[PDB]
């Protein structure tokens, strides 16, 4: 089998991407944030504290004839951005772009943190990291990809995120019309439960490529590109007036600037992030100071190849017996 679904930016800045997901019988369609940095499929629901729901679409398991309460199961998650959610668990039928999993763990939120409430466009998350990170207790549950894998034509999914435009998540096949040149594959460590890999280096604008190992994760659920302080300083030094602001919480730059591109290495291959992808707009409405899309990972503890990086590429998440990651230009 295969599946194919369009993924759409939630706002004009590409702050995140939502993908429609069918849950239950009859189908209840929710718009979920596909997150290769986590491993829980959780949803706003009829069980969510009412004051914590503000415009989201909810899953109502009592209206699904295929929903079954997973007895005694609970979940609770906290994300790198400080947000969190928790609740109970059902199994139900879940379909993405034509691909159906029966008996998928659907984690129903009883509580969500303020940032989730405040974002009316995201109805929940669909985790696509390794199932070892799944938070369900006392019996850990599998991701949608893990459950579908054996049935897929090929044990892969691909992320093709758009810049200020829709893109595509495919399951089970590689669309050879969706990228240019070849796909370069690179080794993955699953030891931390992430799609963790090592970039071979970087360049800033038309500058010379610096060969240096950068270990990090391919994370569709993180907006920005988080890299070592040395790398980030080298980038922003090429932007007149750019500075790191402790009060704002990262590098900012004059909104009048033209940003240079940023290149990262995948083996001997090179992925070029155009400068415009690195502009996240005014720090507050009407400001002429703009927030940068490349930021320091110092104090995160890990480098994160988030949407800023991934949207410059066609990315293969290869879930073969030994997982690997593939990147192509597009």
């Amino acid at each position: 089998s295969t599946g194919s679904a369009t993924t759409t930016p939630i706002d004009s800045l590409d702050d995140a991407y939502i993908t429609p997901v069918q849950i239950g019988t009859p189908a209840q369609t929710l718009n979920l944030d596909f997150d290769t940095g986590s491993s829980d499929l959780w949803v706003f629901s009829s069980e969510t504290t009412a004051s914590e729901v503000d415009g989201q679409t909810i899953y109502t398991p009592s209206k699904s004839t295929t929903a079954k309460l997973l007895s005694g199961a609970t979940w609770s998650i906290s994300y790198g951005d400080g947000s969190s959610s928790s609740g109970d668990v059902y199994t139900d039928t879940v379909s993405v772009g034509g691909l159906t999993v029966t008996g998928q763990a659907v984690e129903s939120a009883k509580k969500v943190s303020s940032s989730f409430t405040e974002d009316s466009t995201i109805d929940g998350l669909l985790g696509l990291a390794f199932s070892t990170l799944n938070t369900v207790s006392p019996t850990q549950q599998k991701t949608f990809f893990d459950n579908a894998k054996a049935s897929l034509d090929s044990p892969v999914f691909t992320a093709d995120l758009g810049y200020h435009a829709p893109g595509t998540y495919n399951f089970g096949f590689i669309d050879t019309t969706a990228y240019t040149g070849s796909i370069t594959y690179t080794a993955v460590s699953t030891k931390q439960g992430f799609w963790e890999w090592t970039s071979t280096g970087y360049a800033v604008g038309s500058g010379t490529f610096k060969s240096t190992s950068i270990d990090g994760i391919a994370d569709t659920g993180t907006t920005l590109l988080y890299l070592p302080a040395t790398v980030v300083s080298a980038y922003w030094a090429q932007v007149s007036g750019a500075k790191s602001s402790s009060s704002v919480g990262g590098y900012v730059f004059p909104c009048s600037a033209t940003l240079p591109s940023f290149t990262f290495g995948v083996g001997s291959a090179r992925i070029v992030i155009p400068g415009d992808y690195i502009d996240f707009g005014p720090i507050s409405t009407g400001s002429s100071s703009c927030f940068g899309g490349i930021q320091s990972s110092a104090g995160i503890g890990i480098n994160i190849f988030g949407d800023v990086a991934l949207k410059a590429a066609f990315v293969v998440f290869n879930g073969a017996t030994t997982p690997t990651l593939g990147f192509a230009s597009k």
